[PDB]
């Protein structure tokens, strides 16, 4: 039942992603000394100017200059011409820091969860490739293989699909668009060649690459001093690339900068968890689990499972499977998913869903 | 086939929405003197401090101080204690301004369109009520009826649904959560009373209000000097409240601050247009039109119509109806939808979809 | 030998003085926990926006938000309409803090010292009155006597003089100009009346007030919301009001924000000390002591005493008196003057010279 | 009657001087299109971040981004590593611009004027050399002779003097301290050599250089990426280097950023004018003219001439000479000195007094 789809992703150098990372880095820095630290911060950046804003109630001694500059260094901004230098950039900290199981969900909410068997990660091929494409470039950048490669990048992958008496089977990569920052001493012809052979063909399964697949490598020409400006980078502005690439559903809640007590993060992770668990347990090929919460109440206020006719069990057979295998209460979620651990910075880029190294990405058994 | 859903919206005073408005105000200010002005700007705010960033190639004389301060005044920030005063706030302008039909879509893209017959607006009841709830408060604020009401507000509406051999029929409003900024001389009991009688009951159809409907008016108690602070307002961070309240699909593209040449805005409007047109023409009760574009190419690179079995015509009968009634090429879209007109500021709040006063909200005939 | 002179001063609310105070407050906050803390910081402010910049090598735990906001509170900025509110203003801290007798003067330098017997403070009448005028207003503000009085103020005092076979004898106050911020509910007529009777006549000696003395109270009309904006306040920009009101000599070195190891502060204090000591010891009626230092060298590189023929001893009789009573080496200065003590904030306003509560203002014995 | 003196100066790259220049550049940009433009602005800078503040009532179309970036380019900040790049730095404009002979002096004031015959410029040798030293470095920088030389520099010159039955005769240059920013590929030994032979010996008269003259070239070693940072550049903070190097007297008024209607600038220029005219006319070898103004009154409120016994005419013989040759009323000053002309930027560095290319530096005839 043919149709096409496109998804995108950005590198660690993208202005918005730098803020997402810095904000989560401050979250990690607090969890390490106070696992109950209440973190609510965000970052704004603009050409060698980083602004740390936020309200965080914690009891840990943190050097914000150090956590911000270290994060910029990690990203790869050490030289001047790159558009950012952790040693010279302005780090304005306007941060306000205080000191002092059946909890109860804060703020009326509605979290979504999604999973599909088109890839081993249980994530849309389009967004998976988009992420992996950026990931590979960072590897070649940090390894030395492609030393002209710079931190800021953007990726777009559009794959042609076809339904299947249930749902969504990828057929081939229609076109790929990739833009990456770079050093001066490297020709546009050499860049485009490396992007096709060393990054694209090294991550995209042969089955999907074609003789017609369209490539748009460095479409706009040169992207040299295009360091983090992009007319002001911000936290929580890359909401769709952090989730499913526009495949599931999104209420609008941002992750980065918020601790484990905010249902926007925790519950969203929990919902992905159950979704991935369901398909992994063969109970369906594609699911859209919807979990709703009521302010004050701990136990979820109605969970809805949305298979697209890919399940044999039948919604409201699968719901009981979820109700007998999962306890989606806020407090239990953080305990079961080990959400007090400082893993948030690595979650701040290349997507929150998909990577198995995250608790919520480990499928639960599901006793049926 | 019961399930519940929740959606939210924010007032003109919300930090993020102030930026969305200011950014679009600068867009309007340019279109009025140069309908071909290339606008790409964004705003950041934080307690009497507004930062205007951006790259805009236009040929019109604009007083950015005036357009920013006027927008803050319009919103209702004239006094000190409100958290913003257009006469005293810091307006730092770091804006860069230059001077000098079958076009071709910029940037690979995938826009979504959505419509449902559950309301006359052809928008989800949950998001429509959420918006109207905030709209009414602004009216009572500007009229004088409720003089304690301040610009910043947040609304959440959760409605209980039930499918129907096709899709989505609202049954009743399960719960409503509304928070609004206010003046000191007004009791929490008087506020909650006015919110239920004068705002909620004056906008929510009797059919949906119940004896069990849950109300959470000013849950967190007071919200006096709150105003636009919420440690850092930003543009393009309220992506879901600007669209369908998490009902359709979203690729992640922001509207505010971008001119009509960006497919993220134009094509998204066009997609809503056709969706609304389809249901209005009786061709379906609920649609999710998906329009894809290829960088360089003008004609859309595959459009997909997604009815949920609510159509009698049958997808790929409806596609020809769309292909015979619509010309979704970027240039044609702006011409047909009159996208060079300065209506963007009013689009910057209370949602981009739903209100009939916008070109894309006027259903096309559809000759079938 | 008639001639006239004018001097000025500013209140604790003046933008520049707020920065001078905040910078010194950060200096005090460090000295209290580490008397060897190396402080080199400065502040910038602009309508509810304070920027703390600087490089300080110390080993003490300081809450910069607390020290900045407390200083703003002390000044009298607690309400919104005043142009500053310590509870709501933006405190952006871009501060960089590290951790780890015959010293030797840093940086080639030339410090000046001045004293005259026209007042008991050994300071020019014009600047003394200018300071005292602002001091009295702060008293009436903090006492409650004049509750309409606000933090920001400016004072100018011009006195008619006459030489005397030596130098400088004040005759009368020619004119006085005073401007002070205020609350809305207070008439211009009532303000001007209070300024003449309660502030001017309560500080200016009867001997100097005349029937012709010119008064310019609130010349520009109303100064209400004129809170700290004055188009950006800065540290070290009020160099002359911090010293002699344009009577001695000034090399251009700023005090506020610099610790006791900077000769610009210490040596300047030392020079005032000896000047005050000389006149107090009857060795002259007016002196301009000039102390020069050589980078690397501890012992001063030539000190020059400049009496205006008011001494009977004779320059190079008085020099030996200074060389036998004073050891102006940097390290000795800080030890003798107790410069590791946190008294710098109170030195940040109303003048560094004149007030007896400061070590350098206590005349040394002088054995001759 | 031996004594020594020291003075200093800074290059066009010094943070404070960049602001003084940018502020005056905005003043020039307005005078060119509206000679009656009311300018009152100031600048603040900090590592690739320039903040333009101010209130200017004018009727001219100015591109502040252009005038700020052009000024930074002129100074020599075009590359990244230099600590500033006009193409990449953040120019935040928070400027507010409106549109719409016997005047009368604004603000009680007291301006000073100074001149001495020790140099043809009628300025202290110490400050003249200090300025010329920095000037030469800029020449060699812009010519190409010393291509490692960067914009930011600081100079100090200390000369040994001796009175002369009147006053002040320079004997020799005791020591010279010069620090200048530089490129990486240049040894400390090569820099110090070039500074002595190519800059110092090329500007300092043979008569003053000795075999004992002390040189401190690049004392603190390297100064590479230093540039305009020095944690926070400001306007009006280099008050003494803009005048007489601590030789005359200074009331504290800043020049840069203020138009010709502010007596702080105009009257100060006028006072220098008469001082230079007096010594040039042989009426004295050293003068300190003191001009006082009364708010509201046009005609100066008492002018005092202070020769140090270097005149044969006798104070109050010279006063009549001044009263018969000069009309120091504010309006007349601007007319006679052509103060509506855009020459203020070149006045913003290397000193306001001394250079003959300025109106106030052209001696008036003086008919006696
Ligand atoms: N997703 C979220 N859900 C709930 N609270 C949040 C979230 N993100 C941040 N916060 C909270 O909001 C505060 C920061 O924003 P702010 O609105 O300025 O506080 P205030 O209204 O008191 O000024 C933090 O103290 C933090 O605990
Ligand atoms: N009057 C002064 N005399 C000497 N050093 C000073 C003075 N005021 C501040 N400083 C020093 O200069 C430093 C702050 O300015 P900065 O020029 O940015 O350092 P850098 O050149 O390493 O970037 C501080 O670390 C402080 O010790
Ligand atoms: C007490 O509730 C306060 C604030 C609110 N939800 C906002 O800043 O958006
Ligand atoms: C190593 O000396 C450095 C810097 C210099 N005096 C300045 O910033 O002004
Ligand atoms: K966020
Ligand atoms: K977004
Ligand atoms: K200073
Ligand atoms: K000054
Ligand atoms: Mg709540
Ligand atoms: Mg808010
Ligand atoms: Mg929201
Ligand atoms: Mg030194
Ligand atoms: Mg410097
Ligand atoms: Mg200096």
């Amino acid at each position: 039942g043919a149709f096409m789809f496109t998804s995108e992703s950005v590198g660690e150098g993208h202005p918005d992603k730098i803020c997402d990372q810095i904000s989560d880095a401050v979250l990690d820095a607090h969890l390490k000394q106070d696992p109950n630290a209440k973190v609510a911060c965000e970052t704004v950046c603009k050409t060698g100017m980083v602004l740390l804003c936020g309200e965080i109630t914690s009891m840990a001694m943190i050097d914000y200059q150090r956590v911000v500059r270290d994060t910029i260094k990690h990203i790869g901004y050490d030289d001047s011409a790159k558009g950012f230098d952790f040693k010279t950039c302005n780090v304005l900290v306007a941060l306000e820091q205080q000191s002092p199981e059946d909890v109860g969900a804060g703020d009326q909410g509605l979290m979504f969860g999604y999973a599909t068997d088109e890839t081993e990660e249980c994530m849309p091929l389009t967004i998976v490739l988009a992420h992996k494409l950026n990931t590979r470039m960072a590897d070649l950048r940090r390894s030395g293989v492609l030393p002209w490669l710079r931190p800021d990048s953007k990726t777009q992958v559009t794959v042609q699909y076809v339904q299947d008496n249930g749902a969504v089977i990828p057929v081939r990569v229609h076109t790929i668009v990739i833009s990456v920052q770079h050093n001066e001493d490297i020709t546009l012809e050499a860049m485009r060649e490396a992007l096709k052979e060393q990054v694209i063909k090294a991550v995209v399964p042969a089955k999907y690459l074609d003789e017609d697949t369209i490539y748009h490598l460095q479409p706009s020409g040169r992207f040299v001093i295009g360091g983090p400006q992009g007319d002001a980078g911000v936290t929580g502005r890359k909401i769709i690339v952090d989730t499913y690439g526009g495949w599931g559903a999104h209420g609008g809640g941002a992750f980065s900068g918020k601790d484990y007590t905010k249902v926007d993060r925790s519950a969203a992770y929990a919902a992905r968890w159950v979704a991935k668990s369901l398909v992994k347990a063969g109970l369906c090929r594609r699911v859209l689990v919807q979990v709703s919460y009521a302010i004050g109440v701990a136990e979820p206020l109605s969970i809805s499972i949305f298979t697209y006719g890919t399940s044999k069990k039948t919604e409201r057979e699968l719901l009981e499977v979820v109700n007998k295998n999962f306890d989606l209460r806020p407090g239990v979620i953080v305990r079961d998913l080990d959400l007090k651990k400082p893993i948030y910075q690595k979650t701040a880029c290349y997507g929150h869903f998909g990577r198995s190294e995250f608790p919520w990405e480990v499928p639960k058994k599901l006793v049926f």
